[PDB]
């Protein structure tokens, strides 16, 4: 079944029916621009009711020089690249102007509409300082903490956030705030882990797909979004700028003495590897779009750099495991019996994955080696191997997650990656590996990431997101990159020569 | 010795002493202050003779106000993340604003000054949607053939030059012209083959370090780079953005045809693979430094994904390749003689690296399938050693070269796709493809470029560079990259099934 969702990865964060208040969301027929959906906080920004604009169609509304533009870019299909849209909405004889964010989801055309003059705004010329010299700096940067450093510090200085943090997910989907910028009221949360479940799993899929958004203030009532009968059929959402957000993680972010927040997804290999997130700890922040697809920018100009600076590296070793490898395979090249031949090789093979502890089993035949004893214990973790895959290389730095049987041993401090020899996948060879302890800095306690009702069911966000040292055990450090291909290719070894053996009779 | 350089790769093209005019270059005594060089173009562009400037502190001709910001900067180590600086040049009592950029090379700080236009609101927005939309099309390109398109685009929507170019280099540093953009005007170079001669070996190290250059007019007087007496060896000027450029090359853009030159480097592994190239045909093209570097980053990028989208090339022949192969695996399975099960798919094997012949060669015996050397295919079969597989995919559309006996049957196998099966090296898997006869489109005769002058002891690049047709004999159609693949996952694939075979009788 693989992944194994819990009781929060299960909302549907993507059809609340609700949009954030301080902008209108319509949708418009295509091509006749009527609307069919209007948000019944239309009133307070565009001086209309709901029902007023239903079957109504935008050009009715708008300021009539405007109108050619609009209508033109509204139907264009190169749309994204147009947006924001000017927006002059008229009504009786009077003018009032709106960044208009056009989309279209399942068939829908979709329009946002967010007050534009009277505005917080950015001056241009950090405007441009934050796009221009934010290229420059991402691009000369030398490793991935300078990488880091440069996004939050030029992302801060272009919105004037209170916070502005690199959080990096890691294979468990547990994140870490690797980096950090901020004014000296906010406290720092460099340092501090966070559950996998502060950004649930349908959170995080979304996040995949879209990578902006921001939550101006976390205090408003939602404007329900009205359609004519007919479009009762609640509305994705998942592309809206103005989507009403999870209102549990509007808790989080109070119980997090945080007042508005802004977060855009950071991006390897096509999945989710990190966000930039952003805080204001008292105050509102409504950020214009222009401002934040600059933020944006900057996130996917720092995602592309990933690789070419996260690469850092480790040039050697894979060059020696290729060569303790060559070792090895010229050394069972040349036994008949090239089982006892790899045993014999008890540190070019421990030192190959750097395993602290291997074994072998062959035709009967555990011959156990390293440090990573068991074998009472071994026999039933070997062909527990044997039942429903082992294919190809396995490989886990917690054994007691998929086998917790190990927490008993000296656990996944004598740490597995494994395969079989033939696929009739009776011969196998395992490798251990010692334990590392290490202290992980939480925020509030882990244990208890979620709390419950009365007497109720439904669920809340912690209240203490203070510093909690957890020690760990079970696992050892991560298997890296080449590990695991130096696994395949030994395996791919014992394939040739037991060939060549046979070939020999 | 590797290369082997016929009659250009000698000139020094990092000394010439002299810049392009239509910008200064500077030297700057450091720490701070003082010019030690300076182009004799200074009056024509800055006002000041170079006797003036030389000797005198830079802040001497700098508007005061903006004096020390700037002095500031010039004094920073990470120069790069600067550029470019902003440069008030007062001269009587006006001011002239210029682009600083600064670098440091050989121990010399050396500050070029371009004209500058003062950025506005409303021209830089556009600017930076056109950058961020070309950043996200390349992450969105489906191979590599629409990541060079995307590319030529982006760079001519931004620099409006006439023609935008990739130009892939071989594996004997000759090219060819693989992607355009262009004003339908310009004759079409999408297609073309230029000889190795045209960028010297000293030109593409130094691309190797330095990814951008800009020529904006040929025609143009080299102002030279005087200095202060105790200053008067050679500047070296390699990473300077004004460095006049080889004369011979600016006779080949004459005779070309071409009026104005950009070419941005492409990385792929460490070395160059290519470049990005724009040319004017007719009238100028003064680009600006920001829009030129804005240019090199998406070259950046663009050489970041190479690897990701070639590997992604051909990607509906791999799912009919990846079918092929499933096919083949099952065949072999209901026959303990694999070797017929790939006998009775003849034409699924055949068509898994469109060969139109096979050879199996299992246990001393040999089945052919397509169309094949004579019986004696003993012939390449013993001959080999060096290399030959040693393995293991072995593959060449010039058998012919390495093997020469196959010049007799060049007509049903001038191209060998080949592997063995055990490191015993007595079974192997041939495929073979028929000689064609390819036709190559030269830029003219690649024969001379090697040229002399009257013939005096000077060099001279062509004089026309109409299509020159180069029919190569003794080649099959070249052999894709995932029909290599394709034979190595059969190659393990056939072990697989030998071992198991063997293995268990
Ligand atoms: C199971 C219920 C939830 C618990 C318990 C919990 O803690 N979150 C739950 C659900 C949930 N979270 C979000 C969105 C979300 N969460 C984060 C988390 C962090 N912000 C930070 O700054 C850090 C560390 C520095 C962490 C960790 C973030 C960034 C977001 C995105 C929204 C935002 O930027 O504030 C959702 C979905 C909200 C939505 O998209 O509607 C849910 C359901
Ligand atoms: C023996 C000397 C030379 C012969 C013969 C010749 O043909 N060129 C010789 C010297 C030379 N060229 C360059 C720089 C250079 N050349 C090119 C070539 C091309 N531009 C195109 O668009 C195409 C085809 C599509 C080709 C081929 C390019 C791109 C460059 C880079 C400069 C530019 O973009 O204009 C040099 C080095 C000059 C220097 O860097 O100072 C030399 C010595």
């Amino acid at each position: 079944q693989e992944v194994d969702l819990t009781n929060c990865d299960r909302e549907p964060i993507h059809i609340p029916g609700a949009i954030q208040p301080h902008g209108v969301l319509l949708v418009l027929s295509e091509p006749g621009l009527v609307l069919t959906h209007a948000s019944e906080n239309a009133p307070a920004v565009l001086g209309n009711s709901a029902e007023q604009l239903l079957g109504a169609p935008l050009g009715h509304f708008i300021e009539p020089s405007v109108r050619e533009p609009l209508e033109a870019d509204l139907r264009s299909a190169r749309l994204k690249q147009l947006n924001p849209l000017k927006v002059v909405w008229r009504v009786d004889g009077v003018d009032r102007f709106f960044d208009g964010i056009a989309h279209r989801h399942q068939g829908r055309l979709i329009l946002e509409l967010e007050p534009s003059s009277h505005r917080e705004a950015v001056p241009f010329l950090s405007f441009f300082h934050a796009v221009r010299d934010g290229l420059s700096r991402l691009r000369d940067a030398r490793d991935l903490q300078e990488l880091c450093e440069a996004v939050v510090q030029e992302v801060r200085g272009l919105t004037g956030f209170d916070r502005a943090i690199i959080y990096r997910f890691d294979a468990e989907w547990n994140g870490s705030v690797i980096a950090e910028a901020r004014d000296a009221r906010a406290d720092p949360y460099l340092g501090l882990h966070f559950p996998a479940s502060d950004i649930p799993r349908q959170a995080r899929e979304l996040y995949q797909l879209n990578w902006l958004r921001i939550i101006p203030t976390i205090d408003y009532q939602p404007a329900r979004v009205r359609a004519l009968p007919g479009h009762g059929e609640p509305l994705d959402l998942s592309f809206s700028v103005l989507r009403s957000v999870s209102p549990i993680h509007l808790e989080y972010l109070h119980n997090m003495g945080v007042q508005a927040s802004m977060s855009i997804s950071l991006m390897k290999d096509g999945k989710l590897w990190g966000l930039i997130s952003c805080h204001q700890v008292s105050g509102t922040r409504y950020v214009p779009y222009e401002v934040r697809t600059a933020c944006e920018f900057l996130g996917e100009v720092m995602s592309s750099l990933l690789a070419a600076k996260e690469g850092n590296e480790d040039y050697d070793q894979r060059i020696r495991a290729k060569s303790i490898h060559a070792a090895l395979l010229e050394r069972m090249a040349r036994e008949v019996d090239f089982v006892s031949g790899l045993a014999s090789q008890e540190s070019g093979l421990l030192e190959l994955v750097h395993a602290h502890g291997a074994a072998i089993h062959f035709h009967g035949r555990t011959t156990v080696l390293g440090q990573a004893p068991s074998d009472e214990a071994l026999t039933g973790l070997i062909e527990w191997l044997g039942s429903r895959t082992g294919e190809g290389v396995f490989c886990t730095d917690r054994l007691a997650r998929e086998y917790p049987e190990a927490q008993a041993f000296q656990e996944v401090a004598a740490g597995l990656m494994a395969f079989s020899m033939s696929r009739g996948r009776n011969n196998f060879v395992l490798w251990f590996r010692p334990e590392a302890v290490q202290t992980v800095n939480w925020s509030g306690n882990p244990t208890k990431a979620v709390e419950f009702d009365q007497g109720g069911p439904r669920l809340h966000p912690r209240k203490s997101f203070e510093l909690w040292k957890e020690t760990v055990r079970g696992r050892c450090l991560p298997w890296k990159a080449y590990e695991v291909e130096a696994a395949s290719e030994l395996r791919r070894s014992i394939i040739d020569v037991a060939l060549q053996r046979s070939e020999e009779l």
